[PDB]
């Protein structure tokens, strides 16, 4: 078992509870820090793309600890090559907040952190034929690491809660674990014209939740899409699940992990992108 | 499925045939090159280290594709950081060798090819409880690549065939595929203690053979132990399995890949250690 807010299984013990990979030394979430990065020129722009013949439904759940959107098989995708041949497969969509204004998201950009921290699951279908095959095995994901900012001047149509369509009013104090329901479907390409797609970090890290696998490329990018105040709290509407000791659901993130930890065995570095100047 | 030396089977075949994960970016071996290397002094010297009280037999394979060592559980580990407490357990130490003196090697130093790499394959017990779990997943796995060099004058007790106390005479034409034979065991410690354990090259690769899975942590010694002419042979009298094009066991070795390909969403680092001086 494990938890956010309980101290017995909270995730000053994920390292002793799943060793296997929470003990690691390339774990996520890592503050991104722009002076010690390494700009690398051929990261190119990100595309997220639809198969427009894909009818299927998508739902979110309260699964106790977020609020994770399930995207159907074959719909949605993300190019890092700018060629459209489904390399990399988009699974779901999940969400990390904060109690309070001033945090809630994993990563940190130079020690800041946002309100509100959205990660694009997809697994690596140019190699794995399944998500179930890909979640547990090297190289088998790519996350997308979205930041969202509170303004208070703003129309609904430009925020990111209309790529998410609301999620169909769902974000609720009745939304209770683990429940799950039937939602319009998210527009991740007109999440991503909010912000800038050629813009961000990269680097090789690990799940932010147990079991902490070490099989995520992640992509986190710079600036952040734009949400309200209403919009945050209708997140920390919603309630956590019977093992944690906080009753509403919030500061669901990891703490910061190192990019290298004294008992490294092979350093990592962390790579920033900018667009073709 | 695989060979070495039968065109519709061999190497440059695998990123087709086995497209997880011999098609991908951070594939082995690589060369390794002294002057596009970063030292890192925090790397320290290599143990390895038996556990005294273990009484299993070692056997030998003739797997048809090379000559494996099968170490039973429990018996031989390697520390990266000085403390002996089982964090690596080795698994098997394998050989690749050239039909000519002048190749054999799978990793390059600076270009150059060795007789005789031998590879001596570990599972990251710290997290993994068995090697059947670390062999596919993340981080699974660290190999020592031990380079070998022809001298033409030594006492047998200062070469390589000492440590392995000449494989108990079991190396000939009639160690056919896939028998095994019991061995005395292999003395890995004097191994170790013929080249300089602090002096090496590190990185994050692949296994060699299919499926070229990318979980290895890499480790090669820059200094090779030194064998005789007649003690190569032994290798050469080993015959290949009946998918092989050639007869007799040698070019035993996959082709060099590059360090970071034009595809590669995260480019790796090679690393280098040398000694506390
Ligand atoms: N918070 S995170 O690092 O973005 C993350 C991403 C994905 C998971 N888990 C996940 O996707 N699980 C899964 C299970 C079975 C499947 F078939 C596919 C995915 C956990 C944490
Ligand atoms: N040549 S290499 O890169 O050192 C290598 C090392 C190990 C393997 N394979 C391996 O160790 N397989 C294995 C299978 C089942 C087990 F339970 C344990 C090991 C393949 C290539
Ligand atoms: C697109 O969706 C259709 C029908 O739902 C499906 O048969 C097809 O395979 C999908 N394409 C990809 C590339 O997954
Ligand atoms: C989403 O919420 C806002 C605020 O209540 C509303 O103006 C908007 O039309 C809603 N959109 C949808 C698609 O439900
Ligand atoms: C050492 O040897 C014996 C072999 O029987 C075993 O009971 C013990 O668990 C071994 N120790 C380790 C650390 O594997
Ligand atoms: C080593 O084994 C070979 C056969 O593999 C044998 O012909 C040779 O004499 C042996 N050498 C020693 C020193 O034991
Ligand atoms: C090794 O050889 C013996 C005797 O022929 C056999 O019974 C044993 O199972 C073999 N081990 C293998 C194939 O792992
Ligand atoms: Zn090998």
């Amino acid at each position: 078992e494990w938890s956010y807010t309980n101290i017995l299984t909270g995730p000053e013990t994920w390292h002793e509870h799943y060793k296997n990979m929470c003990s690691g030394y390339y774990q996520s979430p890592i503050d991104l820090k722009t002076d010690i990065s390494t700009l690398d020129l051929k990261l190119k722009t990100v595309i997220i793309y639809r198969n427009t013949s894909s009818t299927e439904t998508t739902t979110i759940q309260n699964n106790g600890h977020s609020a994770e959107v399930k995207f159907p098989r074959n719909t949605w995708f993300i190019s890092f090559d700018g060629i459209l041949d489904y390399k990399y497969e988009i699974i779901q969509m999940h969400f990390h907040w904060g109690n309070t204004d001033d945090r809630g998201s994993e990563h940190t950009i130079d020690g800041f952190r946002f309100p509100l921290e959205g990660h694009i699951v997809s697994f690596r279908r140019q190699m794995y034929s399944s998500p179930s095959e890909a979640i547990g095995r090297p190289g088998g994901l790519a996350v997308l690491g979205i930041m969202h900012q509170i303004v208070e001047s703003i129309k609904y149509e430009q925020t990111a809660f209309k790529a998410y369509n609301n999620f169909s009013g769902v974000l609720n104090s009745q939304f209770v674990p683990p429940n799950n329901s039937t939602i319009d479907d998210i527009n991740l390409a007109l999440l991503l014209s909010l912000l800038n797609p050629s813009r961000y970090f990269r680097y090789l890290g690990s799940l932010t939740t147990p079991p902490c696998t070490e099989n995520v490329l992640w992509t986190v990018f710079i600036d952040p899409v734009l949400i309200t105040r209403e919009q945050i709290n209708l997140f920390r509407n919603l309630p956590y699940g019977s093992n944690e000791k906080q009753t509403r659901m919030g500061d669901n993130f990891r703490p910061i992990q190192l990019l290298n930890p004294i008992d490294t065995l092979a350093s990592r570095t962390l790579y920033r992108a900018t667009a073709r100047g």
